[PDB]
């Protein structure tokens, strides 16, 4: 129940054979550097690598359209090190489903723009700004219902999936321009 | 039976109800004036498939997942043709991917594809076949179409609510879906 921060963000997984959802808290870090790279903790490489490649393009793309602000720093990724981490690995298979918040996360750091913490969210993103569908979207939204999160934001491709549920907010989105004023703080 | 460039996608449209089955035609001839011509099909998803077709098409070949063509398999130099049997809603279309994928490829490499299931997911460059909304309407919608399986995205085995009467087959990539829809023999 705090404010805004820059590069915190709140995913949400299934865990184990069991798909138990659970909350997951992600840090993104950036910094320039003579030695770019990545530091993953409790991410997969390639989870990394697309949503790196997808927050380069979407980055550009929201911030040349005028739907985010200039960045103060160098908005280029490939010259810095970037540090993403998660309090707890996504299975192999629901992985991809990270990959929305790990880009709003990205350029959260990148932008520094804080990001509210109000809700969590789940979903993937293409390099149009479209936001893809997940599974376990049920499990999911009680999970965040769990951590007493106001909001969950999940893809509109699977409100056919959600069953019918009060006590918290779900937020359908088909794309990052919608969601962009969901999350952030412009003020 | 089997079919080249013939395969049944799942939509489901309005807020929820049951899915529909899309049957899903592809055919591809060589010609001096290349291009799409689409029906049922928007431009987005037309355009995306053809560049995952393109790719994955060399990809399996490559890598020995399917045999070698005997034909020109560039797409750049012939005129594509897909029409769908109905519209996916906007934001469902993306769930018809690795079907038009499939058949794309089917139609290019000439290679028939099985005619006994039903599929839905998306795909990306890799290969990797991605999560999708309404599994539970479209397995229903497989079902009552007679299909003996239906292929979902391994993402979403966790929203299936437990059915009777249809193989459910879960597939993390293209290459696991390869041999249970291609007709090799």
């Amino acid at each position: 129940h705090m404010e805004p921060k820059v590069g915190v963000i709140y995913g949400l997984a299934v865990l184990g054979a069991g798909g138990i959802g659970d909350v997951t808290k992600i840090i993104v870090q950036i910094l320039e550097s003579k030695n770019p790279g990545t530091h993953l903790l409790n991410i997969s490489g390639d989870i990394a690598k697309h949503s790196i490649t997808l927050a380069s393009a979407l980055s550009k793309k929201l911030v040349a359209e005028k739907k985010l602000p200039l960045p103060k720093k160098d908005i280029d990724l490939n010259n810095k090190e970037i540090y993403i981490q998660f309090s707890q690995s996504y299975s192999k298979i629901d992985g991809d489903s990270a990959t929305a918040a790990v880009c709003l996360a990205i350029i959260s750091a990148l932008l520094d723009i804080p990001l509210k913490q109000d809700f969590a969210i789940t979903g993937s993103l293409d390099l149009s700004g479209n936001v893809l569908a997940i599974g376990g979207v049920n499990e999911k939204i009680e999970a965040a219902k769990r951590y007493g999160f106001k909001r969950v934001i999940i893809p509109e491709a699977n409100m056919i999936d959600v069953i019918e549920t009060e006590g918290i907010e779900i937020i359908p989105v088909k794309t990052l321009d919608e969601i962009v004023p969901l999350v952030f703080d412009l003020d």
